[PDB]
């Protein structure tokens, strides 16, 4: 057999040496070697370093200034969470496991690490298809007198945890399960082995159709719409209105923020499908460990692309982090937003 299959795991790599061992129980230096499980571990260590200061600031900023409550202040402060979520829940543990060479804390640990790497990564992936809309509505604008209220977001937002949690949470429970991958340091759902006991083989299809084909052509053809309308070339003050210029703005970021998303999973994505199209086959521990651990940069990469392509969170952001105000910059010429200086409302 080209690897060697658990009732709770499938190490890729052979035991005709007999020198493979649970990841459960010992280390897997007989994979990799051991300066490779430290990189893993300095790497998550970076990444939670990172990660945490950048989403809880960006969480901080989002509640503390009380204008900024558009649908995608919603979208990001919702993904800042999530991201968070990421961070303390899973991302502990896959540091703590590539410390040690496997998962100390046996399944459970392997739980936690999966799913909240697959809780973030779907809540990603639903908030774009909710963006998609929000920004299709807005553009292409289908009412001829709408407009999302907050509800409206917390609707979005709440309808990206409903979905996020459907992919999810199954696993925990008796569908598919999440399994040890790569060196045995990160936990996925289970694309190696046919399972019935827990229904694996559906549960893939269900996730790759569900949570991925699906979600893409929706976003996808939804922006073969927004290329008639609003394009990327965009101009300076007033496109037809400093209002409309602004709009395509939140546009390009908006599809930023999707190629930021499929270069994040789309490799991953590759790797599972092959993997499950070719179970029992040789492929070695490496195979899936760069892209699985490359993925998790997507706790990071969304506050980071938000800050740097929206001037006025970016704005609120150093009034918020110079303690007091003077947003120096160049401020958003437009609209801004607080606590007590210029929060000031200005609607109508
Ligand atoms: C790869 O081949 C190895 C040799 O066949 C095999 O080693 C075996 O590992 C088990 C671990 O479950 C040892 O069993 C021990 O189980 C408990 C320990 O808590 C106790 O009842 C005894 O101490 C018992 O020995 C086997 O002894 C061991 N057999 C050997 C070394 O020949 C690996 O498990 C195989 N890799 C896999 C499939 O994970
Ligand atoms: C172990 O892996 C090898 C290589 O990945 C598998 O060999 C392939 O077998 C398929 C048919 O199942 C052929 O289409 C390929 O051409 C083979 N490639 C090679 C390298 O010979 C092999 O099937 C796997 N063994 C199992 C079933 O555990
Ligand atoms: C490091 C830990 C990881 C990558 C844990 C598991 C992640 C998944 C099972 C992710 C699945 C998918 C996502 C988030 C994005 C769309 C494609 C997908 C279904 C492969
Ligand atoms: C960017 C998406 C990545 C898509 C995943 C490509 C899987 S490709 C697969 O990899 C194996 C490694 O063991 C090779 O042995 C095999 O020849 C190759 O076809
Ligand atoms: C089109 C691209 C949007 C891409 C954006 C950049 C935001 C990036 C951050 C990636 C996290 C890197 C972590 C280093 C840890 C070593
Ligand atoms: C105004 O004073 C100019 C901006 C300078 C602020 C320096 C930015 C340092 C970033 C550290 C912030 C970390 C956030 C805390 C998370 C817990
Ligand atoms: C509020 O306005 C304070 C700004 C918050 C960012 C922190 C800035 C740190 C100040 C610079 C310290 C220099 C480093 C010296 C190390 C010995
Ligand atoms: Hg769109
Ligand atoms: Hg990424
Ligand atoms: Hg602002
Ligand atoms: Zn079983
Ligand atoms: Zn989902
Ligand atoms: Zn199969
Ligand atoms: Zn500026």
């Amino acid at each position: 057999m080209n690897g060697t299959e658990g009732p709770n795991f499938y190490v890729p790599f052979s035991n005709k040496t007999g020198v493979v061992r649970s990841p459960f129980e010992a280390p897997q230096y007989y994979l990799a070697e051991p300066w490779q499980f430290s990189m893993l571990a300095a790497y998550m260590f970076l990444l939670i370093m990172l990660g945490f200061p950048i989403n809880f600031l960006t969480l901080y900023v989002t509640v503390q200034h009380k204008k900024l409550r558009t649908p995608l202040n919603y979208i990001l402060l919702n993904l800042a969470v999530a991201d968070l979520f990421m961070v303390f829940g899973g991302f502990t543990t896959t540091l703590y496991t590539s410390l040690h060479g496997y998962f100390v804390f046996g399944p459970t640990g392997c739980n936690l690490e999966g799913f909240f790497a697959t809780l973030g990564g779907e809540i990603a992936l639903w908030s774009l298809v909710v963006l998609a809309i929000e920004r299709y509505v807005v553009v292409c604008k289908p009412m001829s007198n709408f407009r999302f209220g907050e509800n409206h977001a917390i609707m979005g937002v709440a309808f990206t945890w409903v979905m996020a949690l459907a992919c999810a949470a199954p696993p925990l429970v008796g569908w598919s399960r999440y399994i040890p991958e790569g060196m045995q340091c990160s936990c996925g759902i289970d694309y190696y082995t046919p399972h019935e006991e827990t229904n694996n083989e559906s549960f893939v299809i269900y996730m790759f159709v569900v949570h991925f084909i699906i979600p893409l052509i929706v976003i996808f053809f939804c922006y073969g719409q927004l290329v008639f309308t609003v394009k990327e070339a965009a101009a300076q003050q007033q496109e037809s209105a400093t209002t409309q210029k602004a709009e395509k703005e939140v546009t390009r970021m908006v599809i930023i923020m999707v190629i930021a998303f499929l270069i994040c999973w789309l490799p991953y994505a590759g790797v599972a499908f092959y993997i499950f199209t070719h179970q029992g086959s040789d492929f070695g521990p490496i195979f899936m460990t760069i892209p699985a651990f490359f993925a998790k940069t997507s706790a990071v990469y969304n506050p980071v692309i938000y800050i740097m392509m929206n001037k006025q969170f970016r704005n609120c952001m150093v009034t918020t982090l110079c303690c007091g105000k003077n947003p120096l910059g160049d401020d958003e010429a437009s609209t801004t937003v607080s606590k007590t200086e210029t929060s000031q409302v200005a609607p109508a």
